[PDB]
DNA sequence: ACTGCTTTCGCATGAACCTCCCAACTACTTTTCCTCACACTTGTACTCCA
């Protein structure tokens, strides 16, 4: 419902809804082989929020836009 | 009586204040997001004691 929905998404989801159509498509692509392509900064998980949008930023309050970009690791 | 004590007055034109706010960079909060390992049972393993 619209009346407080509290939806759940995380930087933690965007990677395990990549990973699930790898298998699905049975790739041998992995979640060793996302986070050598995340931590050594190969596709954007990291620091998304800031340079992303670039038009769309400004209007975001400050939990959700500190949300979206690559705050840890998991 | 007479002083001091006033009072108008001027060659013609050109022109020649102060407190509070918005500053600047510090610091110490806000606005709700995500991410889970923790309490008592219960069921299932391999002992038991009569």
């Amino acid at each position: 419902p619209q009346e407080e929905l509290k939806l759940q998404l995380h930087m933690t989801s965007t990677i395990s809804i990549l990973y699930l159509a790898s298998t699905h498509l049975s790739l041998p692509v992995y979640t060793c082989d996302y986070i050598k392509w995340i931590c050594t900064a190969k596709m954007p998980y990291f620091q998304a929020s800031e340079i992303l949008p670039k038009s769309w930023r400004i209007q975001l309050p400050n939990y959700y836009v500190s949300i979206l970009e690559g705050s840890i690791s998991p």
